[PDB]
């Protein structure tokens, strides 16, 4: 068997659960369950929360947002070669 070209790799398919709305100083739980590598596996996540906060390696993070307003939140991921996707959604803060 020839080696294969890096090139060859297939990204990881994220799948990104953020709620549409959360409220002011109540923790907020997002998920990436279930994303996946179709030729490998999955080697990390990288969450931003819009916020300025530190980002999160968790799968599935949970967070507070401390002001009112809306948010973007990016998600990447790494899969087992090394490569990347990323999306993004966003969240409404309220009382
Ligand atoms: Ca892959």
């Amino acid at each position: 068997a020839e080696i294969k070209d890096l090139s060859e790799n297939k990204l990881p398919v994220i799948y990104m659960h953020v709620p549409k709305s959360g409220a002011l100083n109540q923790k907020v739980v997002f998920y990436g369950k279930g994303t996946y590598d179709p030729d490998g596996s999955i080697a990390g996540y990288q969450w931003d929360f819009g916020d300025g906060s530190d980002f999160s390696s968790e799968q599935n993070p949970s967070h507070v947002y401390t002001k009112k307003g809306e948010y973007t939140v990016t998600l990447r991921v790494m899969d087992s070669s090394g490569q990347m996707s990323e999306k993004t959604m966003k969240i409404k803060i309220t009382d």
